[PDB]
């Protein structure tokens, strides 16, 4: 299928003003630490006055955070989610199915991906690298996406409809029956790693490195 339009989308709303593309990477890697991180430690990674990075926060309105203010969730979260992100000995979690195909070559981590299908509860699992997905657990295993909406809330928006299938039929009929998400397209996984591999290289030329 065509997923230009999933690229373009997911993109510009890390692209948008004050949006998150310079912040994402030190972000996540200072996530995956498994810690609460604070807007001070990111502003000295950074190298950006404490009002640019508050800035860039604000508008990123799924932003899960702790009693100190401090960032417990970005994509990647301490908060567990039906998506288990496991790097090193510890367990992390991410908002949707693609994000964990995006992450491990933005923090350059192997990371053991953990799941159930959506459309049946069945476990799925598989090993997302920098520039390899292995392990996929069951072969078949398929994704779900949906077009990302601009000025809505990503989590509800994009990440709630972004889910493993044990297979694509399996996800086929799942869709069939949800078919007033807009831009609903079942890929394999094989597919939706592709499609995260476009974003990172997409995203990596307009950082500003
Ligand atoms: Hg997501």
């Amino acid at each position: 299928m065509k997923l230009a339009p999933y690229i373009l989308e997911l993109l510009t709303s890390v692209n948008r003003t004050n949006g998150t593309a310079d912040l994402l990477v030190p972000l996540l890697r200072e996530l995956a630490k498994g810690r609460p991180v604070s807007r001070t430690t990111l502003a000295g990674i950074l190298d950006w006055p404490a009002e640019r990075v508050a800035a860039v926060l604000e508008q990123a309105t799924s932003t899960e955070y702790d009693k100190d203010g401090n960032i417990i969730g970005y994509g990647l979260t301490l908060r567990e989610t039906s998506y288990v992100f496991e790097i090193d000995d510890r367990r992390l979690y991410a908002w949707c199915a693609l994000d964990t195909l995006i992450f491990p070559a933005l923090i350059g981590r192997t990371a053991r991906v953990s799941s159930h299908c959506a459309a049946t509860g069945a476990p799925v699992s598989l090993t997302v690298s920098p520039s390899e997905i292995q392990a996929v657990e069951p072969a078949g295993m398929a994704v779900s996406l949906v077009l990302p909406q601009e000025a809505a809330d990503v989590r509800q928006s994009f990440c709630c409809h972004v889910h493993f299938f044990a297979s694509v039929p399996t996800a086929e009929d799942w869709a069939s029956k949800h078919q007033g998400l807009e831009g609903l397209a079942i890929v394999s996984v094989h597919e939706a790693f592709g499609l995260g591999q476009e974003f990172n290289r997409h995203l990596l030329q307009t950082m500003s490195s």
